[PDB]
Parts: structure tokens; sequence; C-alpha cells
């Protein structure tokens, strides 16, 4: 995975942000795209692999899987992670925007409609957050058990399956729902630092 | 398989019977018993072990061995000769009852309702024959093919089946119809000279 795109606009827009609007741009890269590349991403590697069912039934195994896991948590804190950081590009594309124009207009900061626009983007951080956050819970909870029972077909009756390495897994899906709750924490210090 | 107690029984209506049925008790006793026990047996000895299904699931082979052969030949061949055994030992048990009555009697062959007994053995004997081949034809006819296709749950779709030694099954198959009907003959042949 090359965030190497995603990084260097998003420190563009460490320029044009807040304090606290850096903060969170620094949470982003170190708490939760370093944790994913150098961490998370070798707990989930052998996810599939290392899971066993005690059936000799050809593609219980699969099925079992599928349904246990409908989208692994690293492709879903993927998504999050653009979703949360497409109102920043958003903002930045703006502000941009609006350097170009002035530049034009010469040849023919955060006040006015930069503000709306920066603000209206941290709502939207701020929601995207929750609705991840909110749907990992009712997708998984926070907690992965060892044992996942299926009775999807052509599993005969209930199955019993063993998921790889559930406690590691327990303790990145805690850190990841925190470092997302930090997150929110510093949006709303945002926009009382604004408001104040 | 030990036939000793019929073996004894029916040399004892050997001595009581036309020389037809002298001429069939032989042919029972050694183109049927003693094929069945010196060939016959060990052709089907391993008619579950070798039969193979193109499956790699669970309990397919015995379900679709169990639906191709819902009873061995040899097994039918059994009842079959116990069967078309049984009216001679009323026959005889007739006679020996009949001798005696006449030794008590005197302390106090084949005429009158021995002859009666002796022609009602004769037709219950044909007729087991030819129920016999007729179960045995639409059971399973007189061919046995390498190849058996079966959908019986759990077999996935349809699966292909390979049966043990299908040729001399086959062989055994035609020469056991052979005897049944040679039997058949002689019996029409003492009903005809009885008559005549």
């Amino acid at each position: 995975g090359d965030w190497s795109f995603l990084g260097n606009i998003l420190e563009e827009v460490n320029e044009h942000s807040t304090v606290i609007g850096r903060v969170w741009l620094t949470v982003l890269f170190i708490f939760r795209i370093l944790i994913l590349g150098t961490a998370a991403e070798f707990v989930w590697g052998d996810e599939q692999s290392d899971f066993v069912c005690n059936t000799q039934q050809p593609g219980c195994e699969n099925v079992c899987y599928d349904e246990a896991f409908p989208i692994s948590h690293i492709r879903l804190w993927v998504l999050q992670i653009i979703f949360v950081s497409t109102p920043s590009l958003v903002y930045v594309g703006h502000a941009v925007h609006h350097v170009r124009m002035e530049e034009k207009r010469k040849e023919r900061r955060l006040e006015g409609t930069l503000l709306r626009t920066y603000v209206c983007h941290i709502i939207f951080k701020t929601l995207f957050e929750v609705g991840f956050i909110v749907g990992h819970y009712f997708l998984y909870g926070f907690r992965i058990l060892p044992l996942y029972r299926c009775s999807r077909w052509p599993c005969p009756n209930v199955v019993d399956c063993f998921v790889s390495r559930p406690t590691e897994k327990t303790i990145f899906i805690l850190f990841m729902l925190s470092v997302a709750s930090v997150s929110l924490f510093l949006n709303i210090l945002e926009m009382s630092h604004l408001g104040l």
C-alpha cells in the first residue's frame, strides 16, 4: 500500500490548517496509516489461511470465513482513512483555487467562504468518523472471539471454526477505536476554538 | 457359509425323489452352492471396498453403493437357493411323516397324497425360480456396467462411481441365470414324466 499521493496532498494542507488540524493530520499519519502498514497488515495477513473449521466438507471454510468476515478490519480502516481525509482535500482544493484566482486576477487566510468550507469539512470528517465507528460496532463489535459457529451451506449442521490471532486483533481493534475517538475530540476542539 | 444342514436334509430327499429330481438336486449342489462358495463369494468380496466415486463429499460413496446395490447378487442367490429348496423339505417331511405313521400303525411310494404333494412341490419350486429370475431382471438386469451415476444426497449434483469387477460379475450373473433356467427345464420335465 503506497500512500505517497495522499500523503503529499495532506501535507500540502498542513500549511493551510489550524494548529489542531495539524495535530489531527499528524495523528492520521502516525497512529493510523503507519500502524496499519507496520503492524495491523501483518496481523491480518494470515486471516483466511489460518482460519480453520472442524469439518471434512469441501467449501465450508470458504463460506464460513466469508460470513464471519464480510470485510476485513484492515480494508475497513483503509476506507475510513480515505473518507475522513476526503474533506481535507476538498478544502485544500477550494483554497488553492482561490490562490490561483488571486494570481490570475492580479495578472488581469481563513475568512469568508474559506471559513464556511473549513467548518463544513470538519463537520463531514466528524460524521464520517462517527459513521465508520458505528458501522464497525454493528458489524463486528470491538472484540474478536476465537470460536465462530457457522451453519452456512454447504456446511453440515453447525460447524466450529477458529479465528487467527483473536487477541492481537482485539488489541488493534480497540487501539484503532481509541485513535478514531481522539480524532473526533480534536475535531470538536477545532469547532470550539473557531467559535471562541 | 455352512450348508451342511441343508445338504444333509436334501440328500435325505435324494432317496425319495424321481431321477429328474436327483438331477435337479445335483445341479443345486454343484452348480449353485459350490459355485457360490468357491467362486462368486470371492468375486463379490471387495464389492464395497473397491467401489470408488469421484468426489470429496463425505458419505457419498456409502449412499451410492447402497443405491446401486440394494442387495448383493450373492445374498440374492443364497435366498433363491433356500426358497427353491424349501418345497423339497416340505415333501420329505410329508414322506417321513408317513413312514413314521406306518411304523406306528404297525406297532398298533409316490402314490396317493404323496403324489399331490410332490407335484405341488414342483409347482412351488418352478414359481419361486421364476420369481427370483424376474426379480433379478427388474432389479439389476443381467449386466453390470462399470460406471454408475449417482445423485443421492449428500452427493453434490451427479457423481461418477465405478464398480468393482463388472465383467467377472456379469459372467457369473449370466452363469447363474443359465443354471436357474436349466433347473426350470428340469422341473418341466418332471411334470411331463409324471404325466406320461
